[PDB]
């Protein structure tokens, strides 16, 4: 059987059939065709608000590793010494004035410039053997880089963006927190599970308080509390409007918090109390924003959630959740950190739990594909169908 014969046979309200999900010859094709050539969401710029300031991150195989210049730019490149190819950055965060390879101490500039090789001698140009660059793009305060030669467009949908995303002042952001997870599942049902919410009623009592629970705000012609709600915020100048890019890829919409919320905290009150952005009214609710393949955020008045999916191997994926507040916010007066981050960390645990559950039950050579409510899960067939599509635009010519 062929992937192409799988995915001719596919359906469009059905989960996929086991190989999407266990097998590491889709896995293999996930990497190449999608984590490997689409746009990914890295890190917010507020981890390298200092020149010098270096994060790194693996892409599948790749290491690559995001830096800041004196000349203030952000740049990014493949960590792989342009000699015999050792890590340059170790350490995951930190701080230099140079990009020096511990093996042989070749020097590059923060610009990927080699400006020192030693005793290489005379046949030796520095020009050719200078570091790698990986296109990378800023977001109004989140770097997405992309690892193809020749990436898609990120402008349009930059542009779609921009202005929901300005209202937040993610550039004048702090990382409160990051919390790396790993779930025991494909990264397909990761996002299956986030693309719904339907388990929610008997899964999440603490996100629950404070996320809605209608299928509207997470599901994918619009209700009319809903233009009343996008109406308060626009009056007010903070954009709110649903919009869905036409390939399905990204989604933008300003959501209504259960009834009384103001963040996610236990008491459905502020976490942090200096708020960060612009946002308007105080319950202007919360900013989804989805990416295919890489994240999901919510973007509230008083904090920021960037969620980053990476993927480890065929039943394995690294989801990295990460806090941002304003930076003169101070842990102890401002916010309390365990205060700040319980409901969700209390949330992705238990997603986790669910999809590894599921993982599990999938790897049964008795799993066949049943059918999505389109009624809760009408999001999740959203993701699927993206991603089936995006698999076949690949695999032609
Ligand atoms: S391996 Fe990097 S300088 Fe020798
Ligand atoms: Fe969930």
């Amino acid at each position: 059987t062929s992937i192409h014969q799988r995915l001719d046979r596919r359906l469009s309200g059905f989960s996929l059939e086991q190989p999407f999900y266990t097998s590491p010859e889709v896995y293999a094709l996930d990497l190449q065709h999608i984590f490997y050539k689409q746009w990914l969401y890295a890190v917010p710029v507020c981890q390298l608000a200092k020149a010098g300031s270096y994060t790194t991150l693996r892409v599948g195989a790749y290491e690559v590793v995001i830096v800041r210049s004196r000349d203030g730019e952000v740049r990014a490149f493949h960590n792989s010494c342009r000699h015999r190819g050792s890590l340059i950055c170790k350490a995951r965060q930190g701080q230099v004035a140079k990009l020096v390879c511990p093996y042989h101490q070749w020097t590059y500039e923060l610009d990927g410039k080699l400006i020192w090789a030693n005793d290489m001698g005379p046949d030796f140009d520095a020009s050719k053997y200078g570091l790698k660059p990986v296109n990378l793009r800023n977001l109004d305060g989140l770097i997405y880089i992309c690892l193809s030669d020749t990436p898609p467009d990120f402008q349009t949908f930059a542009q779609l963006a921009r202005p929901y995303l300005e209202v937040h002042d993610l550039k004048d952001a702090k990382v409160a927190f990051t919390s790396t997870i790993i779930e025991k599942g494909n990264w397909k049902l990761v996002w299956e599970n986030n693309r719904e919410c339907y388990h929610c009623s008997s899964n999440h009592p603490a996100l629950c308080r404070s996320f809605p629970l209608d299928p509207e705000v997470a599901g994918v012609g619009v209700s009319k509390k809903l233009q009343a709600h996008f109406d308060r915020c626009e009056a007010a100048g903070t954009p709110a409007q649903f919009v869905l890019a036409g390939d399905g890829q990204y989604r933008l919409a300003r959501m209504p918090l259960q009834e009384k919320a103001l963040s996610y905290t236990m008491d459905g009150k502020a976490a942090v109390s200096r708020h960060l952005g612009r946002v308007a009214p105080p319950d202007a609710g919360t900013l989804l924003m989805f990416h295919y393949p890489s994240t999901w955020n919510h973007f509230l008045p008083d904090h920021s959630l960037t969620f980053r999916v990476m993927p480890i191997s065929p039943t394995e994926t690294e989801v990295t959740t990460t806090w941002l507040v304003h930076k003169d916010a101070v842990e102890g007066v401002d916010y309390d950190l365990k205060r700040l981050t319980e409901v969700w960390i209390a949330t992705n645990d238990e997603d986790r739990e669910i999809v590894e559950t599921n993982q599990q039950g999938i790897l049964s050579p008795a799993y066949v594909p049943g059918p999505y409510s389109p009624g809760q899960e009408s999001g999740v067939m959203q993701f699927v169908d993206w991603y089936a599509a995006s698999l076949e635009r690949a695999l032609a010519p």
